[PDB]
DNA sequence: AAATGTGATCTAGGTCACGTG
DNA sequence: CACGTGACCTAGATCACATC
């Protein structure tokens, strides 16, 4: 049902899924509207959430007031755990793109599950490990890849994660306004659209509201390169 | 000498200082010249290193032949662990700007220490956590702060770490060529020099060889923000 | 009816070219 | 082989609209 998702939460991953099943239960869920601010920077938190449905964007804002988005999280993705490992104010903020079902847990609860099963620590370090990896890849493309090739690279990220295969090519219902993709890519609203214009101009992809159909993933991949 | 550092080291805040003195002992040191590629991208690794002296620079290169530097590490700084927690090729290369004395340790060796002492896993997660946090700050500044602002930010991030207190102001012997600062900042060699020019021009800092005597940290800071 | 398209400018900064100790 | 500092020249933000 929904332990189907949590099973793929990293932290469980492996770990006596018979355990997982009993544990979910202590855990109780929370529901959020589209656009709810789960938490914001500066505000202190000792609570981490695993997403069950919907999508959450992580972000930051400079004092000038411009935001960028770190990442898009979706089912089975867990977030807001840095202030669980390094206690302190949130460094970012979590808002909703959709209706979200999320399970929530605090720090004192976590150390319990970690105390009972070591292997979870193994797997958290693996998540963080992978996670920083993913982030260095980005900090790199900010430096090298141009706004176009980046938009192209993003579409791939999203497609893979949130993708589905319908007919002969895959579907991506990103649920992002282009404004969001822009700040998820570090660029201006407009200059990304044009990247997309051309992207669709070559018949590489089809734009359909908050989603996209992608015809030539080979060409798109090639271009982001 | 060798041991004063380890306590200041990361894996093991605390800890059981009784342990550190002995465990430090099994680890065998190894030395490297100024410019030794400890490891490079693609090549496998199961070994993480704590620096005991000198400085190593992490960074990447595109197929184009450009390259950027993720970070500069010094004494008591761990690196090369990501392929320990998240097994897989190196995502970066570690090179020396110095003569570096570093202690080395593999994955299996690490699981031992973890299995004996748990706290270590809490402390590793704290490290990574702090790291992703500091990385994000950087991804942000690529996006928003201008090259001059970043160079002035970096100079601080160096002082804070490899800095000392000479007379009334602080000395930083970065041991970096400007080309390196550039790529540590994600800008060209030249546009970084002139940034420095103006910085020193305003008497904010004095440049001598591979170091810098900072006069007005208040100005530089404001300036970088 | 806020989300989009798309052009007409402006500018930071990259690329060159070439100096210097 | 590290710095210095110019004289251009592309990428892209900014603004200015117009369409759903
Ligand atoms: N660059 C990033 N990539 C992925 N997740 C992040 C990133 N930055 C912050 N987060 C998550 O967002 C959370 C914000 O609050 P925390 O600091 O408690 O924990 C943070 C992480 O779980
Ligand atoms: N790995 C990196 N490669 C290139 N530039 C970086 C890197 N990390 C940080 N920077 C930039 O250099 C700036 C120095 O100051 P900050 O770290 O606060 O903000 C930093 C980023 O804008
Ligand atoms: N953003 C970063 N800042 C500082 N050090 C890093 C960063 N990213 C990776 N590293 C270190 O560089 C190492 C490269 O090899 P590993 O991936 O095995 O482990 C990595 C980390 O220890």
């Amino acid at each position: 049902h929904m332990d189907e998702i949590l099973a793929r939460a990293g932290i469980f991953q492996g770990v006596e899924p018979s355990a997982i099943a009993a544990l979910t239960k202590q855990l109780q869920p929370v529901d959020f509207p589209r656009g709810h601010t789960v938490f914001a920077e500066g505000e202190p938190g000792d609570r981490l959430y695993i997403i069950i449905s919907g999508k959450v964007k992580i972000g930051r804002r400079a004092p000038d007031g411009r935001e960028n988005l770190l990442t898009i999280m979706g089912p089975s993705d867990m977030f807001g755990e840095l202030s669980i490992f390094d206690p302190g104010p949130r460094t970012s903020s979590a808002t909703t793109i959709t209706e979200v079902r999320a399970v929530s847990m605090d720090r004192d609860a976590l150390r319990s599950w970690i105390a009972d099963r070591p292997e979870i620590s193994e797997q958290l370090l693996r998540v963080l490990a992978r996670r920083l990896r993913r982030t260095n890849n980005n900090l790199a493309d900010l430096i090298f890849t141009d706004v176009p090739g980046r938009v192209a690279k993003q579409l791939l990220q999203l497609a893979q994660r949130f993708g589905t295969q319908e007919g002969g090519a895959l579907r991506v219902t990103h649920d992002l306004t282009q404004e969001e993709i822009a700040q998820l890519v570090g660029a201006s609203r407009e200059t990304v659209n044009k990247a997309l214009a051309d992207f669709a101009h070559r018949g590489w992809i089809r734009l359909e509201g908050k989603s996209v159909l992608i015809s030539d993933s080979e060409r798109l991949a090639r271009r982001a390169r």
